[PDB]
RNA sequence: AUGUACGUCGCACUCAAUAGUCAGUUUUCUGUUUUUUUUUUUUUUUUUUUUUU
């Protein structure tokens, strides 16, 4: 959001979108806005949010996912590439509205 | 009582100077004084995710 805001993209904001966001930002990524805006999201709008408005989504193939092992003894939390189904899951969160546009930031055969 | 005896001598210092043996290629570094202090104690830094009589 950082690196978005520098370049000062002309006629778009930028906006995050967490579990650990507020609830009236919650609620303002679902609120109305004027031209175009672009939201950073997470696992959140994967699975129960479903945040509408959306015309193309960027899939970096890349989560972090929550592991515990024999030999860690503690639950740890490794970044992985994604699943095949979390992938196809990926490009149908932006076919709501029309068709859309889906880029993943890997090679096919990955 | 008488007569009775006398003469010459030597010594010292010395003593120099002698055989043969010709030659060794060209070039080179090595070199000087000057500011001097060599060392000054450190810090807490980020967030998949989601459900319970």
């Amino acid at each position: 959001a950082d690196a978005l805001n520098k370049l000062n993209l002309r006629h778009t904001e930028i906006l995050p979108l967490y579990a650990r966001l507020s609830n009236s930002e919650q609620n303002r990524v679902f609120q109305s806005h004027s031209g175009r805006r672009i939201v950073l999201a997470t696992n959140v709008a994967e699975t129960s949010l479903t945040v509408p408005g959306i015309k193309y989504v960027i899939d970096p193939g890349t989560a972090r996912i929550s592991r515990y092992s024999y030999r860690t003894k503690v639950q740890r939390l490794p970044i992985e590439p994604i699943s095949q189904a979390s992938a196809n899951q990926r490009k149908g969160r932006c076919g709501r509205v029309s068709e859309g546009i889906c880029i993943r930031l890997y090679s096919e055969d990955d």
